[PDB]
């Protein structure tokens, strides 16, 4: 029962429990002439939480908010944006005007900018070159090398063995890779074998947009991307 777009009200947000203390977010957005969900993540931090990804635009950003206060009732004081992209970046805005200090690594900032997108306020250190891993409170942040974006992170939870793989990673019923404009293609499949080796006890893994699996969507990835 993970929501999909026929369950998602214009302009609202849904919440999954994915595991204790890990949540994904669901919203819908317009993009080239259909309708989207995509996921984020939230997961406990200490007596906070940390936000993984806004909700794709201001008004699914604001939905979001609201309903994490409504379900979970802790403040939600840091986010992540995993790359440059509008699923990922837009909504920031939003998130800064509500006290909630935003991140991005430095080339996602620089990407963000030149595009005309919403720009995280703080930079993450550690993450500029492919094989680089960080702590950032709960998670792990990874960066793989290129593949949908040049900047894309993925995201682990280890207490749950969570990998969120952003739009990196795609979801199984994907025929397509989506928008490549900014991918890069060759690079891809040995981005996400970086990733399939660094995080081998991975239970769960979320696509960037659509249903979570297990590690199969890491090599259905892969497979697609190399047709
Ligand atoms: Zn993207
Ligand atoms: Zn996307």
């Amino acid at each position: 029962e993970y929501p999909t777009v026929n369950e998602i009200p214009v302009g609202e947000v849904r919440l999954y429990q994915i595991a204790d203390g890990v949540w994904s977010h669901i919203a819908t957005q317009s993009f080239d002439g259909a309708v989207y969900p995509s996921n984020g993540l939230i997961v406990r931090d200490g007596d906070e939480l940390l936000l993984i990804d806004t909700a794709w635009g201001a008004k699914n950003t604001a939905a979001l908010l609201a309903e994490i206060e409504k379900q979970i009732g802790l403040p939600v004081t840091r986010a992540v944006s995993t790359h440059f992209h509008d699923d990922r970046v837009g909504g920031v805005d939003v998130l800064r005007a509500a006290g909630v200090a935003t991140y991005a690594s430095p080339s996602t900032r620089r990407l963000a900018e030149a595009e005309g997108n919403e720009i995280p306020t703080h930079s993450l250190e550690g993450l500029s070159s492919s094989g680089d891993a960080v702590r950032f409170g709960p998670v792990e942040l990874f960066y793989p090398g290129a593949a949908h974006s040049t900047d894309n992170l993925v995201v682990y939870v280890p207490s749950a063995n969570v990998l969120y793989g952003g739009c990196a990673v795609l979801e199984l019923s994907r025929t397509s890779a989506g928008n490549v404009a900014d991918a890069d293609l060759a690079e891809w499949p040995t981005s996400v074998e970086r990733i399939q080796k660094h995080y081998p006890e991975a239970e769960v893994v979320i696509p960037g947009h659509g249903l979570p699996g297990g590690l199969d969507l890491l090599q259905h990835t892969a497979n697609v991307v190399k047709a």
